[PDB]
């Protein structure tokens, strides 16, 4: 039972949840691969113990566990198995598991609100206008006029034989990505490929550096079709600095919902191609990450000139001025807007709060420490000298290979 | 076979062949990953094999792999375990195993200057008082007025028969660090019990926050006995803000050199538990963890009170503003006094530099991306988006056991 320590308070905790479960991941005795972004690369006789487990805790947390309905589910399942081959999740279970892959998700710093999300039953579904309602329900519930609402909805799990549901958006709000004469982009870059599929299907283009991309939405066989996002639809915050008059004239927008559309979630052996989950906004992941990478839209150093900054030098640190008021930025424009957004140190904060809860609920949390950290001013929040254990339980949320 | 890494600033990719002949094994497992982990552990025949796999790469480095020259050492070495349990490495051997074992050094970004390390042979030391005048000089050598050069001083290996040579401080130049009357700490908390230790060996303390600690030097067998480092051998840098004038009445100050005295270096088997080597500072390590730790000097909310931040909320980012600030007073400080330091946007674009001369070299570089990520503005640095793979090649730098 791994030696947990806090290098800033010299607390001592022990993950005994470890042990608990497996799907092993990437590091070896020989070498840790934890820095990397996926695990290398990504007949049914147990898809019932996946369900035998899942269904075994699904009553541990209610008590129940002990006779009566739960030595009695084990017997639909194992029933439906039989004659089947697949199976069907109770609604209840459907949402406890939804939420159990979130409390289980490694990376994700906002787990203190595991317990609060919204579970939209869409297994309903098989037509693609069909999801796409359902899509836009979500997004008008989740966005909620910029008081946001963690939710997901779950598309119908894929069967043996015959296609599977997918969105080939990585999130349902994406800017766009457009190549040129220089093979440089106006745009989002990380999006340039799926501009691609978009302009390959009928989308026709747009001006340049904020265009909101169209959802390509595939049900199962039948190929995929593009949709339109309603401009009263999309939320979006301009961005504006409480001091700095200029940088509203920069003509900085980011939207509001961070929704990803694109993994995979598993719960009790079956795997839902399509389930996105929704939350709110981390100020980094926009102020640093998404605007800062000098392979996103690289501001970094058109906002530096504008403040008079040393760029002559780099031990001026005008790297590291210019992305605080970037991120001051963001904090501000989201809070003049009323947009849910947190801040990287109240984040880490509540997942240090979360790593209490977890660790008297399960002994213990997964948690991926290059993730939890804040990709700024990392050692200035509590996280940074915690020390963390990541491995896989399930349910989870998994990456998946895209339609091609 | 081998672990595919990925560049996500530019989409580079390598396979690092050389984590195959991982020379001894870590702490995860395919279960679990505890890479964040500060500490992962906590007779003639292996010693023959380790011993053996050095001279093969020391000869391969002169290039006269498979000499005769080559299998005469070997032979020579296990006579020399035959008769003794032990044997003694040649004066060059000893400069290039000083050098691997921090080319080998996962934890290291300043590893790119890994070549130009000035050995100092201290194996034929005797006394305590040696030991001081060979610590002495080397300081003098490595400080060099300010044109730090990067040093080791090798005292005698560990063998049967007699005890270890040991340095009990763990930097050879530290701050005290006093208990109070408010529980609190006066000076570095981080040095509260070689403080302590100082003391009861006869040390007479000061009341002061950057108070320079004496050393406690062990000779073989006997106690380990008080060493004052004289005042004139320290340099220390005052530090001011270039802009912020009410800085430099803060009191606060830094020294110039890092000089790592309590880990054990580790050559083909042997083992040398007094080792002490230094280089210069990268100005993170001063000014966000040294001083703004909250276990450390905690100076970010005076810094930020006395800038006029918004104290009352974190979304203002007061603390990513005071510590950016306080950075930029150390590189500020340390260029006036002529006192040689790196910036973490320099010292991590050296380090990717290392990283494609170390893939061309050997195949591969292990590295700690938990460590070579600078602790502020991690993202902002090409070493962010790069992954890596961490192991433990041979020769190294090994932590050890406090030896009181
Ligand atoms: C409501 C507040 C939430 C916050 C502040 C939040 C924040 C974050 C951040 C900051 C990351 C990774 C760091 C980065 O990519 O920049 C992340 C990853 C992740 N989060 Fe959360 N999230 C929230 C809600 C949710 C919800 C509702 C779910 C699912 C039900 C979820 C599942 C995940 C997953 C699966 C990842 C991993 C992404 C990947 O591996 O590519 N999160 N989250
Ligand atoms: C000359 C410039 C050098 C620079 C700029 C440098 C920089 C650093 C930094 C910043 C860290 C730790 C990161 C942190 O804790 O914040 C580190 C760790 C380390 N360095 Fe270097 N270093 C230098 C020279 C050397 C030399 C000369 C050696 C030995 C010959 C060495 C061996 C190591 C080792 C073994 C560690 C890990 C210490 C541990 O595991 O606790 N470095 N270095
Ligand atoms: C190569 N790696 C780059 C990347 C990436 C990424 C992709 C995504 F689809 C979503 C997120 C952010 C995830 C997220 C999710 C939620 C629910 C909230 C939140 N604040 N961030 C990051
Ligand atoms: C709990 N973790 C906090 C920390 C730390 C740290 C630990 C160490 F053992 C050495 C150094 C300093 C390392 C160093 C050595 C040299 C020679 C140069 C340099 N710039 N830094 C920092
Ligand atoms: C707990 C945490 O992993 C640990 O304190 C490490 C993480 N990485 C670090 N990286 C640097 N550069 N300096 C540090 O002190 C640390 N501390
Ligand atoms: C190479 C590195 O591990 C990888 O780029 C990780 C590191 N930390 C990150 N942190 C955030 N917030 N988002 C990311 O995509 C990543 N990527
Ligand atoms: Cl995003
Ligand atoms: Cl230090
Ligand atoms: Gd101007
Ligand atoms: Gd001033
Ligand atoms: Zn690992
Ligand atoms: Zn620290």
């Amino acid at each position: 039972f791994p030696r947990v320590k806090n290098w800033e308070v010299g607390s001592i905790t022990y993950d005994t949840l470890s042990a608990q479960a497996q799907q092993d991941g990437p590091c070896t005795p020989r070498r840790c691969l934890g820095s990397l972004v996926f695990p290398r690369k990504l007949a049914p006789e147990q898809l019932l113990s996946q369900a035998r487990d899942f269904i075994n805790q699904y009553y541990s947390s209610i008590k129940r566990s002990g006779s009566q309905a739960h030595e009695q589910r084990l017997q639909e399942v194992e029933a439906e198995v039989a004659a089947t081959g697949t199976y069907q999740l109770r609604e209840s279970e459907l949402v406890f598991g939804a939420k159990q892959a979130w409390r289980n998700a490694p990376r994700c710093v906002g787990r203190i609100q595991w317990g609060k999300l919204q579970v939209f039953d869409a297994r309903d579904c098989r037509s693609a206008q069909e999801m796409f309602t359902y899509i836009c329900n979500h997004i008008k519930y989740a966005t909620n006029r910029g008081n946001l609402r963690s939710a997901i909805t779950v598309f119908p799990q894929r069967c043996p034989g015959r296609g599977d549901f997918r969105i080939w958006n990585s999130q349902l709000v994406r800017y766009a990505g457009y190549r040129q004469q220089d093979g440089s982009v106006r745009g989002d870059p990380a999006n340039v490929e799926i501009t691609e599929l978009c302009i390959q299907h009928g989308w026709t283009p747009g001006n340049g550096r904020f265009d909101v991309l169209p959802l390509l939405l595939q049900a199962p066989d039948e190929p995929p079709e593009l949709f339109l996002l309603p401009p009263e639809l999309v939320l979006e915050v301009p961005l504006e600095h409480p001091t700095l008059e200029w940088f509203a004239a920069l003509g900085l927008r980011w939207y509001a919902l961070p929704a990803v559309s694109n993994m995979l979630l598993e719960i009790g052996g079956l795997e839902f191609p399509a389930a996105p989950f929704s939350g709110w906004y981390m100020s980094t992941e926009i102020g640093t990450r998404n605007l800062c990478d000098p392979h996103r839209y690289n501001i970094l150093e058109d906002v530096a000139v504008c403040m008079d900054l040393d760029t002559r030098t780099t031990s001026s640190l005008w790297k590291d001025k210019a992305a605080v008021e970037i991120n001051v930025a963001v904090l501000h424009s989201y809070q003049l807007a009323k947009v849910t957004i947190v801040d990287h140190h109240a984040a880490t904060a509540s997942f240090m709060k979360h790593l209490e809860n977890e660790q008297k609920a399960r002994g213990g949390c997964p948690a991926d420490w290059a993730w939890i950290v804040p990709p700024i001013s990392g050692s200035l929040t509590p996280v940074f000298h915690q020390e963390m254990v990541n491995y896989f339980l399930s349910p989870a949320f998994r990456y998946q290979p895209d339609p091609w």
